[PDB]
């Protein structure tokens, strides 16, 4: 057997469908959450400073709930044995892992080891996002079976906001290389549940390739789909990773637009 | 307060894999695969074979998302599901299950398979070869449907090719008997149709004459996948009116083809 890594894009979050007022739509005047969409997912984790940090963290919707369940259920199928699972920080990254765990039946034996070295490039971050995540105990109340004793390759308060992409491209070089030296000797698949950026930043140093040009890149993390999915395999006898096609197939499907009948007929 | 629902069936496979979408997913030898996660984990056996299924498409995996976030969210708003009616079509019949089972309602509600509520058959891209599942291999594939309801229309009756002014007719006449079938006794009845539905299953219930054709479609073929029309009925003073649906809209995006190749090298 040969050793895998599949990394693999979040599903939809709220705010890539409803903008950046999302957050005041699903508020009530009194200041608790409701759906005003059905694309609002049912509830909202417990957080600290209440509903108002989840500003530049949005959930998954509905819709990117439902693709990562169908992702996890397709693992199943599959007959692939996951044997890690490493989630960015961002709750958009381990709810997008949590769903793909339980569908794969694996949600109880397998914990979450939440890794901020393969968080987004800070650049395209929200400064405040540093201190914007769900701690690890506020995830275990909310029912996400985290690894409480994951040693991170990078610590979330060592992220900076003023990283280059140098420093960027480096510190994902250096996350799978701890990744990768867990334990070298497992034969299943590890997961890496990242953003867009990871499918180039996460596997071109397993492949010893040089970081792409950040322009090249940049054009790139355009291109990923919810759930889109990077599949590396090591060859044993030479140490060698090379791309292979994912142990899934692709996810393509249409959009729902707004409707009222009522507002359409007048 | 006596309520219809009309709510349009979850996304086709053929909507977004096209005309061909058959040949993309059989084998040779007419065995069944999934090259993208959209198209469903398994088809349902048919009569004629899977031929069938170019002018009687399932659901996609998003349509059953769908189908299944509707009827969740049916529940959640504590309304009373009374009946539900299906057009005789492969995914309204889908569409119905999936709503019915996150309802918890489908060992307890057996779903009513009206062919006077089938699509309109001149926009229908056919001729004399559409043939939908019988109620016996429905109740094979798990549709848990009412083999003694007696239709409104029965399937052999649809007129194979039809204008607009013979649509709204049979559907005028069809919700005639469904508003005649349910008791008196209130709740909420689903009708499971198509988009045109929308307008042609409610303008009877609600007085009004047809529209003009043009107008009728402008307007129908902006339905969405899971779009919901909802009439509430007076009983005092025995007339219909169109009201806000018991659940919100659902806006998603789209999810684009992806090749691993063109990109990560
Ligand atoms: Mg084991
Ligand atoms: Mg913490
Ligand atoms: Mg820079
Ligand atoms: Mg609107
Ligand atoms: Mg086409
Ligand atoms: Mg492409
Ligand atoms: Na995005
Ligand atoms: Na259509
Ligand atoms: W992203
Ligand atoms: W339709």
């Amino acid at each position: 057997s040969r050793r895998g890594i599949l990394v693999i894009r979040h599903g939809e979050r709220v705010d890539q469908v409803f903008g950046k007022s999302w957050l005041q739509q699903c508020t009530t005047a009194d200041g608790k959450y409701y759906r005003p969409d059905l694309n609002f997912p049912r509830s909202l984790p417990r957080r600290s400073n209440g509903i108002k940090d989840f500003e530049n963290d949005p959930p998954l919707s509905s819709c990117g709930i439902f693709q990562a369940r169908l992702a996890g259920e397709a693992l199943l199928d599959s007959g692939v044995r996951v044997t890690a699972v490493f989630a960015s920080p961002a709750l958009r990254c381990v709810q997008t892992a949590k769903h793909i765990l339980e569908e794969l039946k694996l949600e109880k034996k397998l914990k979450i080891r939440v890794e901020p070295g393969i968080f987004e490039w800070m650049k395209w971050e929200a400064s405040k996002a540093t201190l914007t995540f769900l701690t690890l105990e506020e995830l275990k109340e909310a029912n996400f079976n985290v690894d409480l004793d994951y040693r991170p390759a990078l610590p979330r308060c060592s992220l900076m906001p003023a990283e280059s992409y140098d420093q960027y491209v480096e510190r994902c070089a250096v996350s799978m290389g701890q990744i990768i030296n867990t334990c070298p000797q497992d034969m299943g698949i590890t997961l890496i549940v990242s953003h867009s950026s990871a499918l180039d930043s996460c596997t071109r140093p397993l492949l010893g390739l040089p970081p792409r040009e950040c322009g090249d890149f940049a054009q790139l993390v355009r291109k990923i789909p919810s759930l889109g999915m990077c599949f590396c395999e090591e060859n044993r006898e030479d140490g060698k990773w090379d791309l292979v096609n994912p142990p899934v197939k692709t996810l393509t499907h249409g959009a729902n637009s707004v409707f009222n009948w009522r507002n359409w007929i007048s």
